[PDB]
């Protein structure tokens, strides 16, 4: 499983 | 901003 | 399962 | 944000 | 079984 | 089993 | 940030 | 900034 | 089993 | 598993 | 920063 | 700056 975020 | 993920 | 959000 | 999981 | 949520 | 979260 | 894992 | 990862 | 996190 | 971040 | 590991 | 790694 995984994830990615950007702000 | 944004977020995504899965498993 | 998964998800994505953006603001 | 988000969450996912399973078994 | 499993689940996913996003807010 | 597994999981993934992102905030 | 994010987290993922499984067994 | 951003973050990503997986397992 | 394993894991990964990023902040 | 792995990760990458940038600010 | 980030962390990962497994066994 | 940035960081990356894996195992």
């Amino acid at each position: 499983g995984g994830y990615a975020g950007a702000s």
